């Protein structure tokens, strides 16, 4: 940039209130002169004062969803679980089925200095979450293929942001994309936006560098269109999309259960939760806040209602949906994402951000959910200890970590095995099924009768 662009560049952002972005100018080497100059003009100081504006100058009634919009892998009847995953993989085989992996957020809580899909969990395997969640898009589209006779293909659309990016582009590059295609494998982005003050000032990571950070896994709907994902989910054909967080190690990729509960209920938008066995576990639950599809965190739940159980099942609590991020779209719900992207607001995430002091403002997944018909909306109950196991903390925590993860996956292992005949012997710990092996638990017939020994690794 010329010094008379470089200028013009400065009374936009000294016109806006955010000058102090330039304050340390005279220090900087012209390369770093240069960054600052092309990261500032990606960026329209007004919009992020608009937003900020929203942002910091802006009793509910609960009932559960209906009877009509849930079900449960542990209370269906087996009968319709067995026709929602023939029906499931049936959209499968057909190539109808893509997956939106969000693999944006800056996991900055785990603290890897890599993409959280990255992440070695300790597993004998050392596999990534990435890898570990390919070869179960692999085996799904294998299991698809035994039944129709021919290729299935499930594109996984991997969401990341700026920060994510280039390095988990070198991961699934230096990993040969995981055994996988390339061509069905589409790595794109999500919008950033700069971390603001209380004060909603841009925040400076360097003297030459704004701190970024991604707008929210809400960001997606909009993220869909500009990285053109919807218009090539367009020309492959596809009508059903799954979409889930990389740090679910459990992960069951592109379920035809949830596919097929979700297609037969001709639903824009379905969800997975687990149980909330305890009226005082600490989970977001899925209901209807004001008759509406909603996520309600934790602490809007009083005493009473978190304590109050299902008059149609005594046994179990009235609210327990526990929210686990996971979601079905039809493709005909993300063609409506024009008439209310922008009704989506950003929300004040108050981090410890530079040169708790900072805010990133992020759009909410769930916001659309409100937005949403009752009758278009669905929720289906699965098993925790088959499906859900995040990695949100570093060891020693105790809870959601490397080594809950490991668990969640070696148990699930020996459990699968012991199912079919196996004998699994621990003088020592769990044993780790590779998804290449087994989906779901199936396809381990050859190991009856069979000792392993754990700690061990099934490998093909
Ligand atoms: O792909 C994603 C995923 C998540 N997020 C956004 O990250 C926000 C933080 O919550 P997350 O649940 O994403 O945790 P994290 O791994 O980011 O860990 P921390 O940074 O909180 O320490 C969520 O509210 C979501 O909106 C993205 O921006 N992009």
């Amino acid at each position: 940039p010329s010094a008379e662009e470089f200028q013009q560049l400065r009374k936009k952002y000294t016109d806006a209130g955010q000058g102090h972005v330039f304050a340390f100018v005279d220090e900087l080497q012209t390369g770093e002169r240069s960054q600052l100059f092309h990261q500032l003009s990606s960026f329209d100081p007004v919009r992020i004062n608009e937003l900020a504006d929203k942002a910091l100058n802006p009793p509910a009634s609960l009932e559960p969803l209906p009877d009509i919009a849930t079900a449960s892998i542990l209370d269906s009847d087996p009968k319709d679980l067995e026709q929602w995953y023939e029906e499931g993989l049936k959209l499968v085989a057909g190539n109808k089925v893509a997956v939106v992996l969000m693999a944006g957020g800056q996991g900055t809580r785990l603290g890897s200095s890599a993409p959280k899909g990255c992440f070695d969990i300790g597993l004998p395997s050392h596999k990534s979450l990435f890898q570990i969640q390919a070869e179960r898009i692999a085996k799904l589209q294998l299991l698809a293929q035994r039944i129709s006779g021919k290729e299935a293909v499930i594109p996984w659309y991997v969401m990341t942001s700026g920060p994510t990016r280039k390095p988990t582009e070198e991961f699934f590059e230096q990993h040969k994309y995981f055994g996988l295609n390339k061509s069905d494998v589409i790595i794109f982005e999500q919008g950033v936006l700069p971390c603001i003050s209380n004060e909603g000032k841009i925040l400076m990571e360097s003297k030459f560098k704004v701190a970024v950070a991604p707008d929210g896994n809400g960001g997606i709907y909009q993220a869909l269109l500009t990285s053109g994902v919807r218009e090539d989910m367009r020309k492959r054909g596809i009508e059903h999309i799954h979409t889930y967080c990389v740090d679910n190690c459990l992960v069951k990729v592109a379920d035809p259960v949830f596919i097929g509960f979700a297609a037969s209920k001709q639903v824009d938008i379905a969800t997975k939760v687990v149980r909330k066995r305890n009226a005082t576990e600490s989970v977001g639950l899925i209901l209807q806040k004001n008759g509406k599809p909603d996520v309600v965190e934790y602490s809007e739940i009083d005493k009473e209602t978190a304590e109050a159980k299902d008059p149609k099942q005594p046994d179990v609590l009235k609210f327990r949906a526990a929210n686990i991020v996971n979601h079905y779209y039809s493709f005909k719900f993300f063609e409506s994402i024009e008439l209310w992207a922008h009704k989506l607001p950003h929300h004040v995430a108050r981090k410890k951000i530079c040169i708790p002091n900072g805010i990133k403002l992020e759009q909410f997944v769930f916001d659309v959910f409100p937005m949403t018909p009752l009758e278009k909306f669905a929720c289906i109950e699965v098993r925790r200890e088959d499906e859900f196991s995040p990695l949100k903390n570093a060891r020693g925590t105790g809870e959601d970590d490397p080594d809950t993860s490991k668990r969640d996956i070696m148990s699930q292992g020996q459990r699968w095995i012991e199912k079919a005949g196996g004998i699994v012997i621990t003088e020592g710990v769990g044993v780790e099924v590779s998804p290449l092996i087994s989906y779901g638990g199936e396809g381990l017939e050859f190991l009856k009768g069979r000792e392993i020994k754990a700690p061990a690794f099934i490998e093909k």
